[PDB]
């Protein structure tokens, strides 16, 4: 209702939205229908130590 | 003609290859027919930075 996760389409088991749950394929202009969030970097938050 | 990419079977949508496309099995001794090539590893430039 507010935010946005990735679940398996048979059974509903949200999931932050990642990098490794996702693939990157093109530009922010060509698929009708698309949505701004942010895509969850596991690998930012722990490079700062 | 001088690149190395990686594509799906049916569609040519040609990708960089790198370590999120490929997965490593054993060394260049036993496959007939593999070629040199440079594997782009995505950690590399953010690890530097
Ligand atoms: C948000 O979506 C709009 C269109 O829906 C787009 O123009 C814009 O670039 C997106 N991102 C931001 C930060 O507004
Ligand atoms: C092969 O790789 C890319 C195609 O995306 C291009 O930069 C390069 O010039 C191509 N070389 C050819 C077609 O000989
Ligand atoms: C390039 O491939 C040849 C065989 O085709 C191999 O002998 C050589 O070691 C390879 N280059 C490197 C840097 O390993």
């Amino acid at each position: 209702g507010t935010h946005w996760f990735v679940t398996q389409r048979n059974f509903y088991e949200p999931q932050i939205i990642t990098t490794d749950n996702t693939f990157v394929s093109g530009n922010c202009d060509v698929v009708i229908g698309i949505v701004n969030n942010t895509v969850y970097d596991p690998l930012q938050p722990e490079l700062d130590s």
